């Protein structure tokens, strides 16, 4: 478990453990490392996918991360028009999450439909990442790297949450 | 894997899945049930551990929570005098938490110290849970049941945290 979805290369990024075994894990080190120009000539493009409903990206995200929180956005985005490496020797990531059920379906369903549009075992998107914990672990490690600095959890109709931050 | 320490009964609390096949976790709503008196009648007594350094611990912990952090506490706490219910239906019960290692290694020790003083099965503590994800998880849903209502993450040598809040 530790080659592309395409076979062709190994993981670029150190993967940890998590929850399902057919998926590649990551943590909050490595993400803090990507945004730091740490993989430069190794990684040419990343994309940070917060999978949570707009309110909660707003509320505190992680700089530079996308908020594509349905199917249909994210094939727009990623697979309407395919992102192409300009140094084919470079990769182009993806690193999906959520707050802490609708995040590892969102990485699913990126590759479902990656696997129709293509003649196995190519991919458009043969990296795919889970940060593991999601916003929840990665907002109190690196506040720094969150904006705004702080975290909106997931409003429940059951149980009442508000926003976190500091001085 | 339903059977308490001295398999005499089935654990009482609806136990979930975790990390470690061997503990037996829970989460924060049957702590909250818990708390709040719905099982009196089937548990006589219970035990919030808070394993992390007092710091953390007075930075926000789960209301009643102990601050027992060290093998040697632990030990004094449960075992110098055991504790024994005055109602022998009804159970003593063992919830330990950490931030999100040092955690599940006291559930581990009080156990194997439990299992050295008693003649097989029988144990002192037959019912021992880990709350899953700490109190990292507990205080966003529910900050009204933490005491102060605020999170004081673990402090890292290399990275910067501070107390998480909110009005």
């Amino acid at each position: 478990g530790h080659l592309i979805g395409d076979f062709s290369k190994v993981c670029a990024l150190p993967t940890v453990s998590g929850k399902h075994q057919d998926l590649k894990y990551v943590n909050p080190e490595t993400v803090a490392a990507l945004l730091s120009g740490k993989f430069q000539g190794l990684i040419e493009k990343f994309y940070v996918i917060d999978c949570r409903y707009p309110y909660e990206y707003l509320g505190g995200h992680i700089q530079g991360a996308l908020n594509l929180y349905s199917q249909e956005e994210l094939f727009n985005f990623f697979l309407k028009k395919p992102i192409v490496p300009l140094d084919t020797q470079k990769r182009i990531i993806i690193v999906f999450h959520c707050e802490f059920e609708r995040g590892p379906r969102m990485c699913r369903c990126l590759r479902e439909e990656d696997r129709s549009l293509n003649q196995y075992p190519a991919l458009y998107y043969p990296e795919l990442y889970i940060l593991k914990g999601g916003y929840r672990d990665f907002f109190p490690e690196y506040m720094e790297l969150c904006e705004p600095q702080s975290y909106c959890p997931m409003h429940h109709q059951d149980h009442k949450t508000e926003l976190l931050r500091c001085r």
